[PDB]
C-alpha cells in the first residue's frame, strides 16, 4: 500500500516578485547610465531596438539603483564579482521562494507538516547545503522531508520540476510535493559591450520571480482542489544545436552564449514533439488543446505560431506573462499556468484550460533541450 | 482514452533493482605514507615545520593507504593560484572539471553497461551527480553526448548536494524506475578533487584534514524494476528510503563555491553527531522488520573519516567483520564523496561471490546503506540481497 493510485495533480499555485518594478520604455536610458555607457550612443541604439522588439512592458528586479551603486564591479562587463553575487543569491533566492511557497500553502489549506517531499530549482546555488536546505529551514518544514535540488539546468527547468514531481507523487501513497522555482538576475547582470553582443539580449529579456506548487496524487474530496492533472512527460535534445545556448559560471558571474538560430531550431522541432505526445490520443488539431510555452523570446513564439498556423488566441496566456513580467527562466511556465486558470475562472469558462480538455506545456533551454508535459484540465 | 487507462498502462510493477555496477579512477595513484612530503613541496610550504608535523599525524591515522588524483605535479605547476590556500582560481578549476568529470563518469558507465549486457539505446533515464558542475548544460548533458545515448533520454543532474548524495541518487532512481514500465536508469556519481585542492593554512586545520582524506573516483549503476529472468541479473533490491537532518548540527559541514574554488568549514564534532543519531535512524528503518540485532544485517556506511566508523562500531557493538567492505574502500581509495557507497556495494557483492557466501549481502537477507553530509543530512536506504 506504498504506491499511489491516480495521476499527479497540481493542487495550488502561488507567485512572487521583487518590489522594484522596472518599466521597459525607460530601461535603455537607465541601463546605459548606471553602467557609465551613455557615450557609446550607437550601441545604445542596438539595445534600443532589442527592447522595442522584446514585447515586454515591465519586469521586477532585486537589483536596485542603490545596490548597483554599492557594486561597481557588477556594472562592468567582465570584472571579478562572483563572491559579491553569491552573497546576494544566498539571501534573495530563498526569501523570494518562501514568499511564493507561503501563498501556495495558504491556497492548499493543509498543515505544512503534511508536506513529504521538496523540490527547489534555481539557475545557480551558492553553497552546500543547496537552496533546498535553506528553504526547508525558512518554511519550518519537517526535518525528515525528502529533498531534491535542481541547479544549473536553466530555462527548461519548469518542465523538469514537473517531470520529477510527477514520479515522486505517483509512486508514494500520501505524498505531497512542494515545488519551488526561484530566479534572480543578480547572477547575470553586467555592463554592455559591442564585442560580446549576445550577452546584451539577456539584459533586455531576463527578469526576477518565483512560483510554487503543491503536487499530489489521489486528492482528498473538497478538502483539496485540483487545478490541472499531469498525464505524460518527455525530454529531448534538438539535432544540430550544440552551442545554441551555453552558460558559464565563472569569477565574473554567469555569462550566456546564445546564437540567433534559436527561434529557428525550436519551431522546426516542435512538430515532432507534438506528434510524439498527441498521436497516441488521436489528437491532430493543435488549435483544440490549450497551450503553455516558455517565452524565451518573442521570436520563438511568432515562429511556432506561424509554423503550426495556430490561431492568435492560443499564445495569449503565454504572451500576457511575457508582457507583464519578462523572461523569468524556469518560473515562467508556472506563472503562465496561474494566468490561464485565473483568466478562465474570471471569464466564466467551463474548464481551467480555457474551456478545453487537453493541453501541452513546453520548456526550452540549454543543450537545446525541449521538455514536454501533457496536461488535462479540471471542470470549472 | 481516459487518463485512468493511460496511468494504468504506464506504471512498472516490482521493486527497483540494481542490475550492474562499474567503477573507475584516475591513472595517477598517490601513496599516503609519503604524501606529507609531496604535498608540502608542491605547495612550497616546507618552512611550515610544525604544520607539516600535524599533517603527518592526520595522514598516519586516516586509515587510508592510497588515493587516485587527476591533479598531477605537472598540472599544479601550471596553476600557481591553485597551490595557494585562497587565491583566484575558479576559472581554471572549471575547465578541469568540464573535461574530467564527464570522462571519468563515462569510463565507469561503459563498464556497467558491459556487465548489464543490453543495448545502450534501451536506457530511458540518466542521473548524474557531482559535488559541482561548471556550465550550462550540466554534466548530465555531456555524459549523454560522450556515451551516444538516445537524445530523448530523460536526464536529471544532482549538483552541490555533497557527501550524502550516494543515497540521494538511489532514492531518486527508486521512484523513476518503479513508476515507469520498462524504464532502465543509468546512475553516475563522479567526483574530482580539482575543485577542492588547496594549500595549507595553520588557522584552518579543518580544511587541512580534507587534504588528507579526499580522493577521486566514479561509480555507475543500472537500475530497473521487473528484471528479465535469466537475461538480466539482480544484485540488490531497494525496499525503503528516508532522508533527515540531525538536530543542532547547522554548521557542522558547510561548503562555499567562490572565486577561490570550493572550500569547507566545520562546527562541532561530526563523528559524535553521526554516532548519536545513528541508532534512531536504524530503529525507525528496522523496527518494522522485527530486527534489533544489527550484527544480523549487512552494512554499507559512507566513510567520511575513520572516526565515524570507529564510533558507529562502538555505539552498536558490531563485530569487526561488519565493516570489512566499508574499510576496504576507505583504505584503497580514500573519501570519494558521493561515489564511496557505490564502490562499497561493488566490493561487498564481489567478495560474497568470491568467498562462497549464499547471498550478495554476505549471506544475510537484509541490509542498510547510509550517506552522511552537509546540513548534517543522513540518507537511509534499506536493501534486500539476492541468492548466491
Amino acid at each position: 500500500a506504498q504506491r499511489a493510485e491516480g495521476p499527479a495533480t497540481i493542487l495550488a499555485i502561488g507567485t512572487a516578485n521583487p518590489a522594484n518594478c522596472v518599466e521597459q520604455s525607460t530601461y535603455p536610458d537607465f541601463y546605459f547610465k548606471i553602467t557609465n555607457s551613455e557615450h557609446k550612443t550607437e550601441l545604445k541604439e542596438k539595445f534600443q531596438r532589442m527592447c522595442d522588439k522584446s514585447m515586454i512592458k515591465r519586469r521586477y528586479m532585486y537589483l536596485t539603483e542603490e545596490i548597483l551603486k554599492e557594486n561597481p564591479n557588477v556594472c562592468e562587463y567582465m570584472a571579478p564579482s562572483l563572491d559579491a553575487r553569491q552573497a546576494m543569491l544566498a539571501m534573495e533566492v530563498p526569501r523570494l521562494g518562501k514568499e511564493a511557497a507561503v501563498k501556495a500553502i495558504k491556497e492548499w489549506g493543509q498543515p505544512k507538516s503534511k508536506i513529504t517531499h521538496l523540490i527547489v530549482c534555481s539557475t545557480t546555488t551558492p553553497d552546500l547545503p543547496g537552496a533546498d536546505y535553506q528553504l526547508t529551514k525558512l518554511l519550518g518544514l519537517r526535518p525528515y522531508v525528502k529533498r531534491v535540488g535542481v541547479f544549473q539546468h536553466g530555462c527548461f527547468a519548469g518542465g523538469t520540476v514537473l517531470r520529477l514531481a510527477k514520479d515522486l507523487a505517483e509512486n508514494n501513497k500520501g505524498a505531497r510535493v512542494l515545488v519551488v522555482c526561484s530566479e534572480v538576475t543578480a547572477v547575470t547582470f553586467r555592463g554592455p559591450s559591442d564585442t560580446h553582443l549576445d550577452s546584451l539580449v539577456g539584459q533586455a529579456l531576463f527578469g526576477d520571480g518565483a512560483a510554487a506548487l503543491i503536487v499530489g496524487s489521489d486528492p482528498v474530496p473538497e478538502i483539496e482542489k485540483p487545478i490541472f492533472e499531469m498525464v505524460w512527460t518527455a525530454q529531448t535534445i534538438a539535432p544540430d544545436s550544440e552551442g545554441a545556448i551555453d552558460g558559464h559560471l565563472r569569477e565574473a558571474g554567469l555569462t550566456f552564449h546564445l546564437k540567433g538560430a534559436v527561434p529557428d531550431i525550436v519551431s522546426k522541432n516542435i512538430t515532432k514533439a507534438l506528434v510524439e505526445a498527441f498521436e497516441p490520443l488521436g489528437i491532430s488539431d493543435y488549435n483544440s488543446i490549450f497551450w503553455i510555452a516558455h517565452p524565451g523570446g518573442p521570436a520563438i513564439l511568432d515562429q511556432v505560431e506561424q509554423k503550426l498556423a495556430l490561431k492568435p488566441e492560443k499564445m495569449n496566456a503565454t504572451r500576457e506573462v511575457l508582457s507583464e513580467y519578462g523572461n523569468m527562466s524556469s518560473a515562467c511556465v508556472l506563472f503562465i499556468l496561474d494566468e490561464m486558470r485565473k483568466k478562465s475562472t474570471q471569464n466564466g469558462l467551463k474548464t481551467t484550460g480555457e474551456g478545453l480538455e487537453w493541453g501541452v506545456l513546453f520548456g526550452f533551454g540549454p543543450g537545446l533541450t525541449i521538455e514536454t508535459v501533457v496536461l488535462r484540465s479540471v471542470a470549472i
